[PDB]
């Protein structure tokens, strides 16, 4: 037992990073086969990142300019091309560490593992999730951008998320692997508004589950409620409106713990309407919205 | 910016995890160059765990009897020798993904990263603390033991804990690679008592720095205390009592924010005494112990 924010072994990860280097700009770089991809600012200088204009930045780029390193051996470049921010660098060499792997567009709410680079090389890695509006609140610094978040199906690396920058509120925003922003954000040093964000319930109501699982029982209780009357307090607190897809993905917990989906609701409506009273739950002092009910089951099962 | 529970890249360590199986049961070993670790329960059945006479059940086991399976391959055990706790397999072929690495003995209060792992399979990965008691609040279930806690200094992996029990209370303990038990744990099923744990006082310190870099400043006062008005208040609130040394290892954070450690520890008073009002810091609704001051500052500055 326990409960951790664990994050996937990044080992499948690692091998993929290289260091990509064009002008003065220096980021990370994912190598997989014999394509590097890398978020389309490298091209850019201060001056520039205003408002870029990305297309003839990259016209005056040839692949020779593309300086991609992967730890101690250069890189031949071969080939580049820009698809939405991404830049794709063919590569005379397959990369033989790549692992199988698949490009996927997550859903706000859902979770993944983000291997912090810097300069080609892997600092760390930490469990996150895509806020309901599309932002992440990440540990990023200078020289991160081209960092990955990914989840693994045993042998296959997902990968969902590039990251690119960092928004003047301190949150961060980056595009799936196909270069597309995950929310508004665009690629430019100009301040940009994130919507209005919300508590994902249903990995709140998984987090329950996990505790009830993990021993921490203090907050069940004698009541019950509805979709309805619970999504009236979801309203209240900002939290995502609950809805029978989100009751029947918490459908393993609810059978494991014999606790019915809507009983646990109710545990969730009086702790919203009255807090923790000083208490903790699975050694945190507030909700926690990072774990989704398949994350919590992965966690309690052994999943390798 | 931002601040997350960290973990380093498992990468190296992913490259070592064997299962390791005697008679009936099966639990991970670690492999590095020709010898393979793992917790000396091995060798044990459910009748043997209330009291084993580890001598005798290993004397009625051969090298044969250790089927060490590193992925696809298996190993071949050529010796078998019992140190302390852990079981040291002499195999006849050299990890060839054995990185540099040290067996380190860490002090309570210091972190790591731990590789949870299932059948030689890495599950995940996640920060911990080693508890000022010598527990350690892991994430392990059944066939978890034998997974390890590590640091990395850039390519030196410094292995630390080599998890073997879960004690009645939920809480876990294990070994120095050496297989010496940090704290008082025996390896053997029955209730032992884990001494009064305190709060990691340098912990919480470096993350009210690690916030203030990060831009939570809320909690910063026009108020300073000494370091013996300070231990009055760590002494009610269950914290460690502040040293000289941990004033010194905090100097770079107290540099870098201009916040002099006794101011802060003003801070951290008022916090204790009047909690923290339905606020945050950094995410957390609690005072977070689980980061050192080295940890802050590699956070905080790239380290790779
Ligand atoms: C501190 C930090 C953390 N993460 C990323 C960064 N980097 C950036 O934001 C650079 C940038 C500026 C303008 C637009 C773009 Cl797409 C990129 C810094
Ligand atoms: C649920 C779980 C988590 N971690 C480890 C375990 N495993 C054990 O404790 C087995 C055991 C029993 C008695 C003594 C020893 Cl040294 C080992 C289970």
């Amino acid at each position: 037992s326990g409960f951790r924010k664990m994050a996937f072994p990044s080992g499948k990860v690692e091998g993929c990073m290289v260091q990509v280097t064009c002008g003065t700009t220096t980021l990370n770089g994912l190598w997989l086969d014999d394509v590097v991809y890398c978020p389309r600012h490298v091209i850019c200088t201060s001056e520039d990142m205003l408002n870029p204009n990305y297309e003839d930045l990259l016209i005056r780029k040839s692949n020779h300019n593309f300086l991609v390193q992967a730890g101690n051996v250069q890189l031949r470049v071969i080939g580049h091309s820009m698809q939405n921010c991404v830049l794709k660098l063919k590569v005379d060499t397959a990369n033989p560490k790549t692992p199988k792997y698949k490009f996927v567009r997550i859903q706000p709410g859902q979770t993944f593992s983000v291997l912090a680079c810097y300069n080609g090389s892997p600092s760390g890695v930490y469990q996150c999730a895509m806020r309901p509006n599309f932002t992440i609140k990440g540990s990023f610094l200078n020289g991160s951008c081209g960092s990955v978040g990914f989840n693994i199906d045993y042998d296959c690396v997902s990968f969902c998320y590039m990251h690119h920058m960092e928004l003047p509120t301190g949150v961060h925003a980056g595009t799936d692997l196909e270069g597309n922003f995950y929310g508004p954000f665009v690629d430019r040093q100009t301040a940009q508004a994130a919507g209005t964000d919300t508590t994902i319930t249903v990995n709140v109501l998984a987090w329950l589950y996990a505790a009830v699982i993990n021993g921490d029982r203090w907050f069940l209780n004698r009541f019950t409620t509805t979709l309805n009357d619970f999504n009236l307090v979801a309203m209240k607190y900002n939290y995502e409106p609950l809805t029978q897809d989100h009751v029947d993905i918490l459908g393993p917990l609810s059978a494991q713990t014999g606790i019915a989906v809507l009983d646990m609701c109710a545990s969730l409506k009086e702790l919203l309407q009255n807090g923790m009273n000083g208490r903790t739950i699975l050694g945190s002092a507030l909700l926690e919205d990072e774990f989704t009910p398949f994350d919590v089951v992965r966690q309690c099962s052994g999943v390798t």
